[PDB]
C-alpha cells in the first residue's frame, strides 16, 4: 500500500522510508505541513508521524487526527509522533530523565499488532528527552521499560499506535519487523 510518512524534521526519517522500501512497500515522505487535501489525494493506506526535535514542529499531524474519519487508516507515531498522539488524545507528555540515546530493554506486555511474532523483550534505540507520562484515555500500554511505563501504546478501538523508540534504526532489535507488522495492517 501507499504509506505516507509525515516528516517532523527528525534525523532518522529517511531510515523509515528505506526500511519500508526494502520491504517492498510503496511509501513517500512529505512535509508535516502538507495540506490535508494533498495528503488525501495520495490515497494513503497508512500514515507515520515521524520523529522530530520539537512538539512546536508537528505541522498537520494533529490536523490529521482531528480529521481522522477522512483518513481512517492505521497510524504509527515514532517518538515525537507517539508523544503528539498522546497529547492529542488526552494523555500527558513531559521531560524524561535521560535525553541521550542508548539501547534500552523493553518488555512487550501486549503483543498485539506491531509486536506480533516477536520476542517478549527487545533492546531498542531511544531517548527519553520527552516521554508519555500519563496514558491517554481509550489507550492501552503495549510495552514498558525499567523506568518508562509507556514505551509503546495503542488506541483500543482505532488502529493508532505509538512507540517511544525508533524501529527504523538498525540498533533496535526487530525494528524492521515492527515496521513490517505495521505495513501488514495497512494491506498488501
Ligand atoms: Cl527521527
Amino acid at each position: 500500500m501507499m504509506i505516507v510518512i509525515m516528516d517532523n524534521g527528525g534525523q532518522y526519517v529517511h531510515r523509515i522510508w528505506r526500511t519500508l522500501r526494502y520491504l517492498g512497500v510503496e511509501t513517500k515522505i512529505i512535509p508535516n505541513t502538507t495540506p490535508l487535501e494533498e495528503i488525501k489525494a495520495m490515497n494513503p493506506k497508512g500514515i507515520i508521524f515521524s520523529g522530530g526535535p520539537s512538539l512546536e514542529n508537528t505541522g498537520n499531524c494533529e490536523k490529521v487526527l482531528e480529521h481522522y474519519d477522512e483518513f481512517n487508516v492505521p497510524i504509527l507515531g515514532i517518538c515525537l509522533g507517539h508523544q503528539l498522539i498522546a497529547k492529542f488524545f488526552g494523555g500527558k507528555v513531559g521531560r524524561g530523565e535521560k535525553a541521550e540515546y542508548s539501547l534500552v530493554e523493553i518488555e512487550i506486555i501486549d503483543e498485539n499488532e506491531i509486536f506480533k511474532g516477536l520476542p517478549k523483550r527487545l533492546k531498542v534505540w531511544e531517548s527519553h528527552m520527552d516521554e508519555v507520562k500519563e496514558l491517554p484515555p481509550k489507550f492501552k500500554i503495549l510495552a514498558r521499560s525499567e523506568t518508562c511505563p509507556i514505551e509503546a501504546m495503542k488506541h483500543e478501538e482505532l488502529p493508532i499506535y505509538g512507540v517511544q523508540f525508533h524501529p527504523e534504526v538498525a540498533h533496535t532489535e526487530k525494528g524492521e519487523e515492527i515496521l513490517r507488522n505495521f505495513a501488514k495492517l495497512c494491506g498488501e
